[PDB]
């Protein structure tokens, strides 16, 4: 049924009113106290960069980039785990790497349950600037796939 109205994604569903989101299929008195509870208990978890000496950056000198996971929603209890027979806590990989070279240039694991900071340092070559993309990828949840293309140096 979404196939054939143009919606796939989860945020193309919950933008909708409490009667569109049951105005699309069937609906239950225990699907909305389990719906509405997943959908709170997902990361709602946006992006921050920041980075410094983005003109003044040669070639052998290292730079760090710093990544604030600004979360705009309260952690109340572990990720929901239906099928999942361990009640595992969520972690964060906010990695950065290149987007046509295939190479990854840094990776570390993250556990916040609020804003946090995480900082990571690396090695750019010579040849001017290089563009790099910066992901952050969970263990947990879809759906937060997102995604920044820049350039230094």
């Amino acid at each position: 049924r979404c196939t054939d109205k143009g919606v796939e994604s989860v945020f193309d569903i919950m933008e909708m009113e409490d009667e569109e989101r049951n105005a699309l299929l069937q609906l239950t008195d225990s699907q909305i106290a389990d719906v509405a509870r997943f959908c709170n208990r997902y990361p709602n978890i946006e992006l921050s960069y920041e980075v410094v000496d983005k003109d003044s950056i040669r070639s052998g000198g290292p730079v760090v980039v710093l990544v604030q996971l600004e979360r705009e929603e309260e952690v109340t209890g572990p990720v929901i785990a239906p099928l999942f027979p361990q009640k595992r806590e969520e972690g964060w990989w906010v990695v950065i790497g290149d987007a046509k070279s295939n190479s990854l240039i840094s990776i570390k694991r993250l556990t916040l349950q609020q804003k946090a900071k995480v900082k990571l340092d690396f090695v750019a070559p010579a040849t001017g600037a290089h563009n790099y993309t910066l992901y952050f990828m969970s263990d947990a949840y879809m759906g937060c796939d997102q995604e920044y293309k820049f350039s230094v140096d």
